[PDB]
RNA sequence: GUGGCGUUCAGCCACCCGAGAUUGAGCAAUAACAGGUCUGUGAUGCCCUUAGAUGUCCGGGGCUGCACGCGCGCUACACUGAC
């Protein structure tokens, strides 16, 4: 909290906005490099056109409305944060909020898609002799 | 084939010559099991369902989740070794 300093690979977030798709390909790592190098299809650019209106929209020095998505294998692009995503599980859709620190990953995993288990106790032939 | 055993039958043992003196499979009876399979089938009886479908397609998830018990395995514990 004492430093406000982004630094993704060494670049912070606003050269980091206005940076087109073909130099942060060579910013990300191999996976996210090549799922933008391949074809990034229409459903995606529909999100991503979403989350623009939502975004400017939203009246200043508040958080934006929610817009929900299917779509959990979403590059999580400089262009999205500061959202609000609600990412499907399967069962419901989960608020997740877009930090500027989570450029790298998937919309899945950050809506988890079962409930961590705790145990109860092991039933009848559980225990064999 | 030769020798020996055998009721001197059916055969067995050893040996010579030989590539070889018993290569491995496949197929496979009568009678049966409430064995498995309706999730192989445009094989099928009966029951259920049939438009807010248990038909069908599309999106996402699960089948892989982890205090524990069991089974088939893989890699090892090195110097007969590793590099």
């Amino acid at each position: 909290r004492t430093f406000r300093k982004f630094t993704y690979r060494g670049v912070d977030l606003d050269q980091l906005l206005d940076m087109s798709y073909e130099q942060l390909m060579q910013l990300y790592s191999a996976r996210q490099r090549r799922r933008l190098n391949r074809g990034l299809r229409r459903k995606q650019h529909s999100l991503l056109k979403r989350l623009r209106k939502a975004k400017k929209e939203a009246p200043p020095m508040e958080k934006p409305e929610v817009v929900k998505t299917h779509l959990r294998d979403m590059i999580i692009l400089p262009e999205m944060v500061g959202s609000m995503v609600g990412v499907y599980n399967g069962k419901t859709f989960n608020q997740v909020e877009i930090k500027p620190e989570m450029i790298g990953h998937y919309l899945g995993e950050f809506s988890i898609t079962y409930k961590p288990v705790k145990h109860g106790r092991p039933g009848i032939g559980a225990t064999h002799s």
